[PDB]
């Protein structure tokens, strides 16, 4: 190791422990944050073989198998859900179907699940910003029956209520109401995992989508004549769930029957000047993606990875940069933030991939931020670790929390103790990831910037 090397890692050490000061102080200062739209139930079953065997074969294995062959990508039956998973399970590949039969929503609310736990990118990080960062927060439950309310951690997190014409903040579980269960079955199986003949070439999960309101993003009533009073009690918005919008539907409606909804709530966040950040998750529709983009401009940032920015550049870049900024060639993706700021002129972009996040950020100036991150070798779980990061930055940077790099490095650590520890439960516990070793390849790689910026 050359010693330009072993003074860089010295620097690097020195700025994550200050940027994880500076986090711990500038988070309690921050009034409140908005989440919305999407937060649902998930349910994870980890697969038993003989009792999977024992259910296709109770509703009959060649047609289960039929299907496996001939999949319809639409859970119309039990036997259209078996096959699914045994199709996942054959090809080791991550599925999901939605499910649009109510019997089988039966079927697999009976067949039950071991692990219960908050879903949609609102919920789970008001779990995090709220119960783990202490932060106030004001999620948006499309559906909040006693099975989705419990769900939520304890801490300062609320949800909008109407006594008669008042509006009023109570915890979830405070605000039960008669409304649809919103779950997600996750069926999971490993390695090796056999039923019959079908062997699973590596991990990996089924999901059998039995949620009609956040597939259409639902609005509940609080949220659409109570936004005004909600926006007074909050700093900072984060919105999400989206990506879901279809160009049309069977009532007729359009996505952008969901979009003007949402820009009129941008307008009532700007007119209180709270800062917002879009999550820009992979939106399949190309026409949906592309009216997202036209409303990035009524949004204070935004935050995407090597895919979701490769999949942006596909309909406002070229062919051949959106397939660089997908394996993270860190100049193309340089360009590819000018090129969605120039087309948008939005204040603020957060790209995250593996080994290093990037800042692009303007106001008198263009800057760059760049920071390597903490890789842990095998993450304990690595679900919601993107919504970690880009939350973790936006409320970091815009609490106070040192700048735009501090906050990039804070979200590094808060990324890299999710994963070591799976779940976090309160912030204190972030510090342990500061002895995750600090990336050397992309340290290595600021070099390069620093030849061709100056
Ligand atoms: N081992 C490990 N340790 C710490 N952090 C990690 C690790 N592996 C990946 N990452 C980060 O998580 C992101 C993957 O989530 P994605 O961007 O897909 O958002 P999701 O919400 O789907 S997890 C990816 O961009 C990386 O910056």
């Amino acid at each position: 190791m050359k010693e330009s090397l072993k003074d860089r890692i010295r620097l690097w050490k020195r700025l994550y422990v200050n940027a994880f000061e500076n986090a711990l102080n500038a988070i309690p200062n921050v009034k409140g944050v908005l989440l919305a739209y999407n937060t649902n139930i998930d349910a994870i079953k980890y697969l038993d073989a003989d009792d999977l065997e024992k259910r296709v074969t109770e509703k009959g294995k060649e047609k289960v198998f039929e299907i496996i062959e001939n999949p319809p990508e639409k859970i119309s039956s039990i036997e259209e859900l078996l096959g699914g998973i045994l199709r996942s399970i054959k090809l080791g590949k991550a599925m999901e179907w939605f499910v649009e039969s109510e019997e089988v929503r039966r079927y697999l609310r009976e067949w039950g699940w071991d692990e219960l736990r908050i879903g949609g990118q609102a919920g789970i990080m008001a779990n995090l910003l709220g119960g783990v960062y202490r932060i106030p927060t004001i999620v948006h439950v499309p559906q909040n029956p006693k099975l989705q309310a419990e769900l939520f951690v304890d801490g300062p997190i609320y949800v909008p209520v109407f006594e008669g014409n008042k509006l009023k903040l109570v915890h979830p579980k405070d605000a039960i109401a008669e409304e649809e269960e919103l779950i997600h079955y996750i069926y999971e199986f490993p390695r090796g995992f056999q039923v019959f003949d079908v062997q699973a070439p590596r991990e990996n999960r089924f999901i059998a989508n039995a949620d009609d309101y956040n597939a259409r993003v639902y609005m509940r009533r609080e949220f659409r004549e109570g936004f005004e009073e909600i926006t007074r009690n909050v700093e900072l918005a984060i919105i999400s769930g989206l990506q879901v919008l279809k160009e049309y539907y069977p009532d007729g409606t359009t996505y952008k029957d969901v979009l003007d909804r949402v820009e009129s709530h941008l307008n009532i966040l700007n007119r209180y000047n709270v800062k917002s950040h879009f999550e820009f998750a992979y939106t399949a529709n190309r026409r949906v993606r592309e009216a997202l983009v036209e409303l990035l401009p009524k949004f204070t940032s935004v935050g995407l990875n090597e895919v979701e920015l490769a999949s942006i550049m596909e309909i406002i870049g070229d062919e051949e940069l959106a397939k660089e900024v997908l394996e993270g060639h860190i100049f193309s993706v340089i360009d590819a933030m000018n090129v969605l700021m120039d087309e948008t002129g939005i204040e603020r972009i957060h790209f995250h991939t593996y080994g290093y996040y990037l800042a692009l950020t303007q106001g008198g100036g263009r800057q760059l931020a760049f920071v390597p991150t903490k890789i842990v070798a095998s993450p304990k779980s690595t679900v919601g670790i993107g919504d970690t990061i880009s939350s973790s930055a936006f409320v970091s940077e815009f609490g106070g929390g040192g700048g735009v790099r501090d906050a990039l490095l804070f979200a590094s650590l808060a990324a890299a103790a999710k994963a070591m520890k799976g779940n976090l439960e309160r912030i204190e516990q972030i510090r342990d990831a500061l002895s995750v070793p600090t990336n050397e390849r992309a340290i290595v790689l600021e070099e390069e910037l620093e030849k061709e910026f100056t």
